[PDB]
């Protein structure tokens, strides 16, 4: 129903995890739908958004316990644009965040990691899915359960990410 357009969204997806040193970002992303990271996984992300019916996104913030939300990738990273004054971690300077996606928003709701407890992600040794590095890959099925867990976001109309997909 909404898990109909949801998993539409998500078919044949490319599902990556992507951390934040702090939340600040994560609701900066939020607020205005856009995301930087470091630079393997800037190209990481633009070769999948090129290749990949769909690369999903799913956040969450390091030492927090918890996912805050999964967004579709919705442009490559574009630079020089109006520019995203993030909060940087200690030792992570603005170049090192270069370049900027526009990503859109499927749930801003936020998922305790006991709640994914029963996932492991075989692309990552067969780890729980809530371990893993900025940017870490996650195997299809078990990307695609983790976003079916999310409560509904009612705030995101489903209808309007999907009609974004042109």
């Amino acid at each position: 129903g909404g898990t109909s357009k949801l998993k539409y969204v998500l078919q044949d997806a490319r599902f990556f995890l992507i951390k934040s040193n702090n939340h600040e970002n994560v609701s900066l992303a939020k607020a205005k739908g856009v995301w930087s990271t470091l630079p393997v996984n800037e190209k990481k992300l633009n070769l999948a958004f090129r290749s990949a019916r769909s690369v999903i996104l799913i956040f969450s913030v390091r030492e927090s316990g918890k996912f805050q939300g999964f967004a579709r990738l919705s442009s490559e990273s574009h630079h020089g644009g109006s520019p995203i004054h993030w909060v940087l971690p200690a030792g992570m300077s603005a170049k090192m965040l270069g370049g900027v996606f526009k990503i859109d928003w499927i749930c801003r709701r936020e998922l305790p990691f006991t709640k994914s407890a029963h996932l492991t992600n075989p692309w990552n040794e067969h780890k729980p899915v809530k371990i893993g590095r900025d940017g870490q890959e996650i195997e299809l099925e078990c990307g695609t359960q983790l976003c079916l867990l999310f409560p509904p976001d009612e705030s995101i109309d489903l209808y309007q990410v999907i009609h974004k997909m042109r």
